[PDB]
């Protein structure tokens, strides 16, 4: 599917409220470079 079943307005939320690596991992549980496997994706 395309909107049905899937994340993204998570880690969206926290890149594009102003945040960096250190805080996108606080508020959205996951490492920093985990972060990045998902902002490299561009999803």
């Amino acid at each position: 599917g395309r909107k049905r079943k899937i994340d993204r307005d998570a880690v969206l939320n926290m890149w594009q409220q102003g945040l960096g690596a250190s805080h996108i991992s606080k508020t959205m549980n996951i490492a920093r470079s985990t972060v990045y496997k998902v902002i490299n994706e561009s999803n």
